[PDB]
């Protein structure tokens, strides 16, 4: 068995909450309440091996620099959120990968790039334009819907597959 | 901590939505995607008080009032959204405030009356003539954009602010 701690990262609202409850409770949240901070763990088989996931769901926006710099440094990989929909949320990528680089005094960091909201006909963010940024980043990216499920377990696993890359 | 139910309200296409989105999410949205009824929560400081805003973004839709009467009777205050744009919905406010006052049962009824779309240049309601007919229902008036946020949290605050005082 190998723990491994994820860290789900984004703007207000791109559904970093669904994404995680979807892979732990199985099931689409609908409602929207602001996350102040909650951790999930789920036992799953990735290539072969028993991994303990020990996903942390953060807030939007922090309320102490110090507090979420803290989980930074704890975090193994990233999942860095933004909503298809919502280009504010995107730009903010940036921002997110800039303090993680910062906190762990590396440029190398394990990460994946998540589109979410894909189910959404009003895209603003293209397709290739977030692809486009991953392959600047050195990272993975997938489209996922909180909402049909698409893309979910990969979107997870793959950040999995960087940490044990990584490792 | 005190949760504040709000209501907004206000003919179609006034930009009930974009005002909700652009308060919790801090984006635009260019998009016309009609409401039936969503939620949404929203933490914020006011006057040194803990406020958890649970806000209702209702639908526009002219047809079945009565359809309106359960969500006015359990909101303890309206945001009375007209666009500056769009003469019939500031003549509309009217039937949304008769509305609310006759469910509640009161002529004291927390309330704003928000002047949305404020970018546009195409004005047809002049902040005067809002400002004189807000004066005469005896409630706040306030000028809003969804798009550059202008009066946002002003206008939910200023409605926090008219809940306290009636209790
Ligand atoms: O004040 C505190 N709240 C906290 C707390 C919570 C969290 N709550 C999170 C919001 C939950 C929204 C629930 C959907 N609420 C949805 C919603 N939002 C509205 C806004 C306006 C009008 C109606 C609604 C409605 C709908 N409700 C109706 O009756 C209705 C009718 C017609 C419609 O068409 C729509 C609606 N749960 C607790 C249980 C016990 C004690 C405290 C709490 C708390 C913790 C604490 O340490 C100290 C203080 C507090
Ligand atoms: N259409 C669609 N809606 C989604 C998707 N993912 C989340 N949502 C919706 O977006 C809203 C916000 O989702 P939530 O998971 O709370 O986002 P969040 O980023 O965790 C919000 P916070 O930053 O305050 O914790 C909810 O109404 C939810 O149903 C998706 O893939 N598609
Ligand atoms: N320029 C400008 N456009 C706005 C503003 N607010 C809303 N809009 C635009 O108006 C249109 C309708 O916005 P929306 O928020 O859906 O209005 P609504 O009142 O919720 C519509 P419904 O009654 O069906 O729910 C959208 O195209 C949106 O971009 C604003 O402050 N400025
Ligand atoms: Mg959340
Ligand atoms: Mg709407």
């Amino acid at each position: 068995m190998t723990e491994y701690k994820l860290v789900v990262v984004g703007a207000d609202g791109v559904g970093k909450s669904a994404l995680t409850i979807q892979l732990i409770q199985n099931h689409f949240v609908d409602e929207y309440d602001p996350t102040i901070e909650d951790s999930y763990r789920k036992q799953v088989v990735i290539d072969g091996e028993t991994c303990l996931l020990d996903i942390l769901d953060t807030a939007g926006q922090e309320e102490y620099s110090a507090m979420r710099d803290q989980y930074m440094r704890t975090g193994e990989g990233f999942l860095c959120v933004f909503a298809i929909n919502n280009t504010k949320s995107f730009e903010d990528i940036h921002h997110y990968r800039e303090q993680i680089k910062r906190v762990k005094d590396s440029e190398d960091v394990p990460m994946v790039l998540v589109g979410n909201k894909c189910d959404l006909p009003s895209r603003t963010v293209d397709t290739k334009q977030a692809q486009d940024l991953a392959r600047s980043y050195g990272i993975p990216f997938i489209e996922t819907s909180a909402k049909t499920r698409q893309g979910v377990d990969d979107a997870f696993y793959t950040l999995v597959r960087e940490i044990r890359k990584h490792k």
